């Protein structure tokens, strides 16, 4: 089976299954493993790799969509002596979680969203695009080939194609997302599609 | 199945099955989804996933190769009522593409080419390079990591690795591929060992 | 099955099948094919592609990883006339190989490293990572989307984040790595971690 349960370990005593929303369609080259918790209306493309095997959940929001080819995984949240890394987890309302993928959020062909991280609801992270120890807020534009690590990147702003974003400094001075933007209605566009392709291939399981 | 039709969408009234040459060679661990044409002695190997559920062709022509983990997709290119999208279309010789790649090209390991796009013949498409809104000539080398974003790349030229070219006037300005060029006969020399290949692995299935 | 011999073709009249430890566990959504040699508590995850079908082994060391999406693929060693291609060959210890990882070596997420190539021991490549032509030196660090191409990287430097060396003398002015450098300690972390889930994924099969 291609949705599976992560194994025992030293920093893992107990399996935990995925637990996916019954209007989620998961393609059957898909993988998904472990602490992972899928929302209504999510289409999984083939060859994505969501693996949540070393510690707290992967939550994948509302109206997401992981598309061919993009991995999700995180680095150790609980070390063998039981005890919680805190620079490994990120917090969201209240809860903690390896990677947090907000609502209505792409993550487009090739990219990664790697623990510990946040994106927040309504953002597009463009093709072949890498978040690694970043939150990414709401309303924000990863063009394809940009990056963000060690960064928050406040709402409303993108990042050009190709930029890797490695310090605050140059977090905080990103432009906005305004109308006349090129990217300013993917996200919008791209969510209504896939939430309609969802639809369209559970049709045929 | 691993070779499939796309689902029945707003965009999308009636199923389309890949057309596939009898001589081509699809690994097992590949995708294949929706209305694709595939040409003679094509090779697509393991973890490629070319989809094509939003609308208009892929076209793969003859002895193209797709490698491991390319992904082939495109924008959507018909609207929910019935009208195209002609910023999504591109035209080769007379007839409409969401994505075209010509005869004799190699689309190298993680590599992806987004529609709207089309890649003239004999173009070495470089390892986790990206093409996107973009026409690519013929006899084109994209190296390792380079990236065409928005742009016509004219035939003959290179775009050196890690360069991301977004604007004409920089694509317009590329070095020509010369007979001393590091890459010059990489695309024919990878061309020639894939039809190999391709026959090597279909006498194994 | 996902563990499979290479085709005959005309630059390989045998076909060879991968030699794999007994300890090391294979993702049945991983490939495998052909003369490959994987040592002792080797974990390879989901969607990584290992292709060694084009002449000369592909070596991956003892307590190595293979993440998700990691491509390992060689140019021709090989050619039609039986006469072996020296540049596309490297030699390690007396052997030669197309590509040589060495032992305790992540290959991060969606990785790729592309023969002729040489990873010494302890080293790790980051994730989107990219190394091609290449000697990579024990002790490395290559920073998430770095890329070595043509060049020899020194015993213990590191590549920073998204930079793309092509030329020597960019890979002798590296910087070192050292105690308070952020990925210093990264990699025995991930191999730890790694050499466990190999075992604990084993004991599902
Ligand atoms: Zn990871
Ligand atoms: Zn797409
Ligand atoms: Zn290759």
């Amino acid at each position: 089976s291609n949705i599976r349960e992560n194994p025992v370990t030293p920093n893992n005593p107990e399996p935990s299954a995925p637990v996916i929303d019954p209007t989620a369609y998961i393609d059957p080259q898909a993988s998904v493993i472990g602490e992972v918790t899928i929302g209504a209306n999510v289409m999984v493309s083939p060859m994505a790799s969501i693996r949540s095997d070393e510690g707290m959940p992967i939550f994948v929001g509302d109206r997401s969509n992981v598309q061919d080819g993009v991995v999700l995984h995180a680095l150790e949240t609980i070390n063998e002596e039981g005890e919680p890394i805190e620079d490994n987890i990120v917090e969201v309302d209240g809860k903690e979680y390896a990677v947090y993928i907000g609502n209505n959020v792409s993550l487009a062909h090739q990219s990664q969203v790697h623990g510990p991280a946040a994106v927040g609801d309504d953002t597009f992270i463009g093709m072949q695009a890498f978040v690694f120890k970043s939150k990414v807020g709401n309303n924000c534009v990863l063009e394809p080939r940009s990056a963000a690590i060690g960064v928050t990147i406040p709402d409303g702003r993108y990042i050009p194609a190709g930029m890797v974003v490695t310090s605050q400094a140059e977090a905080d001075k990103l432009p906005e997302v305004t109308d006349d933007y090129a990217y300013s209605h993917t996200n919008e566009a791209v969510v209504y599609v896939n939430v309609h392709l969802a639809e369209g291939y559970k049709e045929t399981s």
